């Protein structure tokens, strides 16, 4: 253990309110809990060790920013131990679903106890400086295993796209592809990663893509208007299998700690009509993680 102040803070403490209001039902897809740290540990895997960011933090930036619902996606500081992810949704009181980070060797019984306590998918991190190993035909069998009805998230970097295509195209479900693998938004909408990114959309009907960290992918800082120009294009061409997230308490950002409230006013840029909203904020993320109620 490490005291909280000892320990990163990688976010905004007091986030402006977004001057965009999001629509009723509208969930950010993409965001953490770390620990609290007393009652769950960090991963000795864990390539960083964040402040605590609870379940009681995650709600009260979900209720400033306008949210009504989070998935709450496995941090790769807690390695395999979902604890922390599980009692954030559990603490939800039904307004979260959640994302695992699982051992390729987790049986039957423990998937359907994840099910139970809210998730809805697993996730296959492949930028070494989170995480050292990356079993793909291990990743490739526990995929054939999940409970009916989940999805794989994949969290890979421009470079290695056309190593993982072969990957990618053997995965048994659908799947949910971080930050669009991390496309340079420098080069435009129509430039080489993003030409790469839409031929995998291509490949399979079932890829979707969360339109994700502007504070992240667009070295400029805000405005953002590189990621503005080369995300808005896609968000449009692909309008029903796109989602969105704050990636609140935004690991490894420490040293460009972005506003929450001038991530969510990227939205009306990547999504300018009351229908693209909709879309990327309610309608896509329902289907994907409460489609029981769809
Ligand atoms: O979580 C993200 O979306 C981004 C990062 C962190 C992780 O993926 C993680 O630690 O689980 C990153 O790019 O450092």
């Amino acid at each position: 253990s490490l005291t909280n102040d000892e320990r990163i803070l990688s976010w905004n403490e007091t986030p402006s309110k977004p001057r965009y209001t999001p629509p009723p039902g509208a969930i950010d897809a993409h965001c953490h809990v770390f620990g609290p740290m007393a009652q769950f540990p960090f991963s000795p895997k864990a390539k960083y060790l964040p402040r605590d960011a609870g379940p009681d933090m995650l709600f009260a930036l979900r209720d400033h920013l306008g949210f009504a619902r989070n998935v709450i996606v496995q941090a790769s500081c807690h390695g395999t131990d979902n604890a922390a992810t599980l009692d954030a949704i559990a603490r939800a009181q039904g307004k979260a679903r959640g994302i695992a980070v699982v051992d390729p060797a987790i049986d039957e019984a423990e998937l359907a106890a994840l099910h139970e306590g809210g998730m809805r998918g697993i996730r296959f991190n492949f930028l070494k400086r989170l995480v050292d190993d990356a079993p793909k035909d291990k990743f490739l069998e526990v995929a054939g295993r999940l409970p009916a009805g989940w999805h794989v998230v994949i969290y890979f970097e421009a470079d290695i796209l056309e190593e993982l295509r072969p990957f990618m195209d053997a995965i048994p479900v659908p799947i949910v592809i971080d930050h669009m693998g991390r496309p340079d938004v420098r080069q435009g909408p129509d430039g080489a990663d993003m030409k790469a990114f839409r031929r995998l959309l291509d490949s399979r009907e079932d890829i979707w893509f969360k339109a994700t960290c502007p504070d992240r992918l667009d070295p400029a800082g805000p405005p953002w208007d590189d990621f503005a120009r080369s995300v808005a294009p896609l968000v449009a061409d692909y309008a029903d299998r796109v989602i969105w997230g704050t990636a609140w308490p935004h690991p490894n950002m420490q040293d460009a700690i972005p506003d929450d409230g001038l991530v969510v006013d990227m939205i009306p840029r990547i999504a300018p009509t009351p229908e693209l909203q909709h879309k990327m904020l309610v309608t896509n993320p329902m289907r994907l993680y409460w489609s029981e109620e769809m």
